[PDB]
């Protein structure tokens, strides 16, 4: 297992995601759909030139998958995949950029639900849950787990779990206050409200 310091710029993002009050969370849900969106948009695209990349899996589709017993939200997409480098350096990399935009525009009179526009959606996450582990699997790259509970760090190994063939799955620990999202009924509003034209198919599953 190995641990990493997040960028001064994000860990400062992350804290003002944990500390505002905000109490439309929900937007968390759009956001890591639009993320797995854009990441099935790019295997798709890179599939047309070369069809092999989705010997992994040809079905694209994004599942949502809540669990009471182990109170986890899961979304799980067949998209492209990160990298390693994607997972350590990367992505951070062009994260600063735009948690710089978006301070400066919440300073200006922004509010939370935007952050998507910035490219950070991603860490709304920390809106709702406690920890968050993404099992991700890029082709000709190898199975990672990437896990963070914020407080400045995230931590990387190489999964050993079950395969996923290609794609993420965001599992989100959520917070003990925030376990409406684990409802159907509370999951399908979301859904319908602010991600019913996305370009894939969503599955909610039920729980047992
Ligand atoms: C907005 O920034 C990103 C960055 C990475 C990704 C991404 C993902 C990906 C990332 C997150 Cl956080 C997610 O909730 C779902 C995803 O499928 N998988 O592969 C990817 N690679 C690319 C190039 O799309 C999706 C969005």
């Amino acid at each position: 297992v190995e641990t990493f310091a997040f960028q001064a710029e994000i860990a400062q993002l992350m804290s003002l995601i944990i500390n505002t009050f905000y109490s439309n969370k929900e937007i968390f849900l759009r956001e890591l759909i639009s993320n797995s969106s854009d990441a099935l948009d790019k295997i798709r695209y890179e599939s047309l030139t070369d069809p092999s990349k989705l010997d992994s899996g040809k079905e694209l589709h994004i599942n949502l998958i809540p669990n009471k017993q182990d109170r986890t939200l899961t979304i799980v997409d067949t998209g492209i995949g990160m990298t390693k480098a994607d997972l350590i350096n990367n992505l951070g990399t062009i994260a600063k950029s735009g948690t710089k935009a978006f301070m400066e525009a919440l300073q200006a009179g922004a509010d939370i639900s935007m952050i998507g526009q910035f490219g950070v959606g991603f860490y709304s996450a920390y809106l709702v849950a406690e920890k968050v582990t993404v099992i991700t699997k890029h082709n000709d790259d190898e199975q990672y787990a990437w896990e963070s509970s914020a407080g400045g760090s995230f931590t990387v190994r190489t999964d050993t779990g079950e395969p996923m063939g290609r794609g993420t799955k965001v599992i989100l620990h959520l917070k003990e206050d925030q376990t409406e999202y684990l409802e159907e009924r509370r999951i399908k509003e979301i859904v319908k409200k602010h991600s019913q034209f996305i370009g894939y198919p969503i599955t909610l599953f039920v729980e047992k």
